[PDB]
C-alpha cells in the first residue's frame, strides 16, 4: 500500500541498459563546461562523471540533477570506480593538471601522462568499443598516449585538437570583416598551441580568396598585420588564464561540437587530432590537427590540403619535436 | 583599399540598436552558469556582463566570445560601466558579498543592500523599460530592495524565489515515483529557504491527487515520510555547497527557463516571488513565492491556489518576518 | 586521379550500423508532417521512409534530401522494400485511409487492417526489437491489430491516442484561461475519438483543481459550459478537414513529443493507447488510452487514475463497443 | 465569480504589443512549410497568416494551433484582413498563381504582378518598417515587384533567390566526396532557374579549391562531369515536381535559414536576391542573387566575388533578360 504502487501499476521489469551513453573523465572546469554544453545539446540519454576528489564529483552530479525538470537527459551518474562507466559510446578525458600563467602546454606532459596511465586502462575496461575523446593537454600527446595505452585502432581515438583554435580565428576574422564566425572560413592546422600552422591559402568568404584578394595576407610586410590574428589565437589562451585565471566555455562548446558529430554521424569536417604517419609527409607516429571526417565511427577520412613548402615545413618540425617528446615517455 | 573593402561592399549605414538585449550582473559562478545556459538557448541577440572585477570580467566576456562559432548570440559585451548593457530587455541580477568573517547576516544583508544601491540605480538609468530578475541570496529581501530603488511597477521586478526549489521537489519525487521531473507536479511557495511552504494538496502525476491516494502525505505520521523531500530540498544547497564549495549549475538552468517564458511571451506559471500585498491575507510591502504568469511585460497575474489556514499561516508569519528585517534597512 | 581521392585520403571502410534509426510507413500528409517533425527535433541519425507509391515516394524523399544542410539528421532514405528500415529503433505507422468529410475513424477499420497484414510482418522481419507507434486510424483498434500480428510484447506496440486530443483540449483551457497549454493541465482518456473521457477531477492549474473551484465543471448546468470544451476537442478533427480536407500539422508535432520520450528514455506520462485488460475494470483484449510511462523499453508502467462512477462506466462502454468490433476482423 | 476570476488575480491589463512577429501571405504547401520550418526554431513570439482561400487558411491556423502544447509560439492568427499582420518584423511571400492551360508564360507572371499589386500595399500600411521576403516565382522579378510597388530602401527587401539552390548544389557536392553538405562549400548566382552561375572557383572543402586540384572542374569534357552537377541543381525542382506534384520542404527549411539571420541579426552570408544595379559590372534596376550579409537591418553588405569573364558575362545576360521583362510589366 505504499504511495507508489497505489499510484503506478508496473508492466515491466526493466535491466536498463543505456543506448547513447556519454562519459566525462575530470569534472573541473573543462569537464563540468563540457559536461552542461552536451547537457543543453541533448546528445545523451545518460551522463556519467568520474573524478578522483569524491565530495566535488558528488557535488556536480548533484547540481546538474537538481536541473533534470529543465534538460532532456533523464540520468546522471558519477563514482569514483569506472563501472558507472560501462557500456559508453563515447569518453571524454578533461583530467589533468592545467597552465599556470606563463606555462606552456608541454609543461604539463609528465604530470598527465601518469594520471593517463591510471585512467586509459579503466576506461576500455568497462568499454571496450567506445570512442575516446582527449581534451586534456598537451592534447596531441596526450592523444598519442591514450591510443597507445588503450590499443583502440587509431579511428577510435580524437584529440579536440585545433578545433578550438580554428573557431577563435574564425571569429576574430568576422570581428575584422564585419560578419558571422560561421561565414568566415579558415584552418589552424597542427599542433594545439604555439606551434599551430594557419593556412593562408585557405581563408575565404563566400569562397572568394582573401590571399588572392590581398596577397600580402599572412606575411611581415602586411599594413594590416593580418599575421597578427594568428599571434592573437597563439595568444588567447594566456590571455584568458592571465584575466580569469584558466579557460572553459570555449572549449566545452568545441568538445559539444565534437560530441555532436560523433554521435549523430553528421561526416563533418573538423581540424581535430589524428595519427598522421604516412600523410602530409610526415614519417613518424605522431598526432597532429587536419582536416578530418568525424562520425560515429570516430575518424574515418582525412582530407589532404595543399600546403606552401613553408607551411609544410612548419608541420614537420611540429612532427619531430612531438615524437621527441612521445620517444621518451614512460608509460 | 583595406580587405574589407576589396571584399565587401557596405550598402548601409548601421546603427545597431538592440532587439532581444540580456544583462548578467555578476560574473560569479551564478552569473556565468545563467549566461551559458541562456547562450545555449539562444534567448539573446545580445549579452551584456557587467561586474566590478574588471579582469575577471574581462576574462570571461572572451572566453564565451572565442565560442562564437558554435552559437547563435552574435554580439556579447562587457565593461564596469554600465553604457553596455543600454536598451536591454531583462536584466538578471547575480551579485553579492561573501558574508564568514565573524560578521553578523543583519550587517551582511546590509552589505548586499549598498551593493544594490550602486547596481540598480545605473541598470535603470540606461535600460528604463527592462524586466529586474533578482537571483543574488535573501531573494526575497533583495527583490524588494530593487523594487524600491529602481522605481519599477510590481510586474517587471521578479525574484527567482521559489523557482528552483520546486524543480527540486519534482527532480525527488520522480526519482521515488520512476517517473521524469516533468511528469511530476508539485509547488513550493513563500519564503526561499527554510520556511517554505510545499503545497502537499496539489502535488500530482496525470492529474492524480498525491494526498487524495495517500492521507497521511505531508505529515510526520507518514510512514514513507514525505514531509522528509521538503526538507531535502531546503538542505540541498547547503549540501551542494558543503560538497564543491558552491552551486551554479540548477540556479543557471532555472534562471534561463525563467528568461525563456520572459522573451517569448509565453504566458507560463512560475513559482517566483512578487509582490504580494493584498493578496493571500499579506498587508506589507513584501515579495514571496506564489505561482505567476510570466510574460514579456513581466507578472501579468497570479494565480490564486487554495491553502490550508495553516498554510497561509506560514506565508503570513514570513511576510511579518521579511517586513521586520526591511524595516530596519535604509534606502 | 578521381577528385575524391586527390582531395580525401581513406582511412577506414566500415558498413553502416544505425543506431538511432526512425521509419516512417506512409508518407502521406500525416506521416511528412511526423518526418519533417522528427527531422527538425533531431531524433535520428537515420530516417528510412516507406510508402507503396513509389514516385510520390522517391519525390518526398528528394526534397528532404535538398534541405539537408539545414539539418542535424545525415542520412535519409527510402523505397518500397523493407530492407532499408533494417534495425530501426522505433517504426511509425502512418498508412492507411483517412476520414472524409463527416465520416466516423470507424468505417475505415477493415481496409486498414487489410494494409497491416502486408506492413507488420514486413517491419518485424527486417526490425523485430522496434517499438511500434500506431498512428492509422481507427487507432486503437488498429494498435491492437499491430499487436496480433506484430506478436511483439504489448510494451513496444503504442498507439497514437489521446495524446493529441489532450493537446488539444489544454490549448482550449490555456486560450479561456489566459495561460500557456504547457501550464494548463487535463487528461483526455479512452478512445481516440467521439466516444473519448474528461477527467474533470484532474483538471487544474499549479496543482489547483478547477472541479473544486467551480463544481459545475463538466457538468450540463454549468453556465460557462465547459462541457463544450470537450465536445470541440471532439469535433477539432472533424472541422480542420471541412476547412482545409484532412488534419497533419498537430498529429506530426503529438507523435514527434511521443518519439521524443522513447528515443530519449524519458518516462514522461502521456495519455496513449495501451492493452489495457486487468486494469480500469475492462475484461477484453482491448487498446484504449490511460496514463502511460513512456521510455526506451515502450509503455513501462501505467497511472492508475481515481475515476468517477460516471467516467469508469463510459470507458467500460468503449471497451465493450472496441471488442464487438474486433471481434468480427479478420486478418 | 467565472472560473477564471476564481482562479487567476489579474494584475496588469495587457496593451499586448508583437516584439517578434511573423507573417506568412500564401498557405500554400510552401506557405505552411515556411510556417513550421519558423514554428520549430522558435524564431517568432506571434505568426500571422493571410491568404484569399479563407476556409483553407482558417483549418491550417487551427491545425497549428492545435500542436501549441509543443511550440514555443503563443499566438498564431490568421486572416483574410491584413490587420492580423499588423507590426510584423519580417513578411514572407508565398503567394502565387496557378498557371492555365495554354497560358503563355508571360501572361502568368503578369498574374503574379496583379496579385503582389493587391498584397504589397497591404503588408506596407499595416507593417511599414518590416523587411519584405519574397519567395513566390519568378523570385528575381517579383521581387522587383516588391520593391518598386513597396516603397522600401532597398535593405529592405530581399528575394529567397538562389539559397535554396547553393544548399541542393552542398548536398549533391557531399553525396560525391563523402562529407556533410555543411562541410562542402559551393555558390550558386545570378537568376534562380536555369541561368544560374555556379562558381567553380569557390567551390572547396576545408579550404581546398577543388578547382585547383582538378583544373578542367566545370568543363564539359571533365571525365567526372562536375558541369552535370550544377544542371541536377537547375532541374531538381522539375524532378521533384514531375514526382509529387509540387516541392515544400527544402524550401521552408531554407525560408526559415534567412528568418533566423534576419530575427537573431546574425550577419551570415547568404546568395539570396538583392537589388544590385552598380555592382558585378550591372547597370539597370534588377534583383540577382549575390552573397550578401543579412541582419536585422535585412541586406547590409554585399560580397564581391572574383568572378572570371565568362561568369560575369552571364550575369549580365541574366540582367539584360529580366531588364527586358520588367520593361513590359504593368504596374
Ligand atoms: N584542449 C584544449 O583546448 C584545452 C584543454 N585544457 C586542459 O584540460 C585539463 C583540465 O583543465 P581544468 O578543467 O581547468 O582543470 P581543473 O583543475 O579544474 O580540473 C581537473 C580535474 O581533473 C581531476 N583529476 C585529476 N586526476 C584525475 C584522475 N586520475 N582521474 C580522474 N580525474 C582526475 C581533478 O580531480 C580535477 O577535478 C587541463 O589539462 C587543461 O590544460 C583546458 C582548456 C582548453
Ligand atoms: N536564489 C538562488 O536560488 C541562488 C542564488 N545564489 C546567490 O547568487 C549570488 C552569487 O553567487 P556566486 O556567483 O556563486 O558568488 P561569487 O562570489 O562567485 O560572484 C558574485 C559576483 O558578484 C560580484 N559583485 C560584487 N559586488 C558587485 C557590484 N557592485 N557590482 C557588480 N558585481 C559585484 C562579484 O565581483 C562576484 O563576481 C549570491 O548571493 C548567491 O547566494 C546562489 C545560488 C542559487
Ligand atoms: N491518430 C490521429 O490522431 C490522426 C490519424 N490520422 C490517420 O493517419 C492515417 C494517414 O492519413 P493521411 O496521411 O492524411 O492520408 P494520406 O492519404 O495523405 O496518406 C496515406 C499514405 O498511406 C500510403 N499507403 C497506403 N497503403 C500503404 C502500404 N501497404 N504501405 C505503405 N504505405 C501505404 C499511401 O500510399 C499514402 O501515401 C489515416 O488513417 C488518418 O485517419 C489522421 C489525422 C490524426
Ligand atoms: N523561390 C523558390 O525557390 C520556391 C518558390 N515556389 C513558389 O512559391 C509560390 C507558392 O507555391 P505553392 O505553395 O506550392 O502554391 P499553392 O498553389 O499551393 O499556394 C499559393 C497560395 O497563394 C494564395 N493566393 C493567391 N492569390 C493571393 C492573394 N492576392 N493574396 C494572398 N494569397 C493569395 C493562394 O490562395 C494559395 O493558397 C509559387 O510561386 C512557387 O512557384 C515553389 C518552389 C521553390
Ligand atoms: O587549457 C588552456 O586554457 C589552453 C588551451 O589549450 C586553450 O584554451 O586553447
Ligand atoms: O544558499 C545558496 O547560496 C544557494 C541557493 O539559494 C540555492 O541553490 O538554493
Amino acid at each position: 500500500a505504499a504511495l507508489k504502487d497505489q499510484l503506478i501499476h508496473n508492466l515491466l521489469k526493466e535491466e536498463h541498459v543505456p543506448q547513447n551513453k556519454i562519459t566525462v573523465v575530470g569534472v573541473g572546469a573543462v569537464g563540468m563546461a563540457c559536461a552542461i554544453s552536451i547537457l543543453m545539446k541533448d546528445l545523451a540519454d545518460e551522463l556519467a562523471l568520474v573524478d578522483v576528489m569524491e565530495d566535488k564529483l558528488k557535488g556536480e552530479m548533484m547540481d546538474l540533477q537538481h536541473g533534470s525538470l529543465f534538460l532532456r537527459t533523464p540520468k546522471i551518474v558519477s563514482g569514483k570506480d569506472y563501472s558507472v562507466t560501462a557500456n559508453s559510446k563515447l569518453v571524454i578525458i578533461t583530467a589533468g593538471a592545467r597552465q599556470q600563467e606563463g606555462e606552456s602546454r608541454l609543461n604539463l606532459v609528465q604530470r598527465n601522462v601518469n594520471i593517463f596511465k591510471f585512467i586509459i586502462p579503466n576506461v576500455v575496461k568497462y568499454s571496450p568499443h567506445c570512442k575516446l575523446l582527449v581534451v586534456s593537454n598537451p592534447v596531441d600527446i596526450l592523444t598519442y598516449v591514450a591510443w597507445k595505452i588503450s590499443g583502440f585502432p587509431k579511428n577510435r581515438v580524437i584529440g579536440s585538437g585545433c578545433n578550438l583554435d580554428s573557431a577563435r580565428f574564425r571569429y576574430l576574422m568576422g570581428e575584422r570583416l564585419g560578419v558571422h564566425a560561421l561565414s568566415c572560413h579558415g584552418w589552424i592546422l597542427g599542433e594545439h598551441g604555439d606551434s599551430s600552422v594557419p593556412v593562408w591559402s585557405g581563408m575565404n568568404v563566400a569562397g572568394v580568396s582573401l590571399k588572392t584578394l590581398h596577397p600580402e595576407l599572412g606575411t611581415d610586410a602586411d599594413k594590416e598585420q593580418w599575421k597578427q590574428v594568428h599571434k592573437q589565437v597563439v595568444d588567447s589562451a594566456y590571455e584568458v588564464i592571465k584575466l580569469k585565471g584558466y579557460t572553459s566555455w570555449a572549449i566545452g562548446l568545441s568538445v559539444a561540437d565534437l560530441a555532436e558529430s560523433i554521435m549523430k554521424n553528421l561526416r563533418r569536417v573538423h581540424p581535430i587530432s589524428t595519427m598522421l604517419k604516412g600523410l602530409y609527409g610526415i614519417k613518424e607516429d605522431v598526432f597532429l590537427s587536419v582536416p578530418c571526417v568525424l562520425g560515429q565511427n570516430g575518424i574515418s577520412d582525412v582530407v589532404k590540403v595543399t600546403l606552401t613548402s613553408e607551411e609544410e615545413a612548419h608541420l614537420k618540425k611540429s612532427a619531430d619535436t612531438l615524437w621527441g617528446i612521445q620517444k621518451e615517455l614512460q608509460f
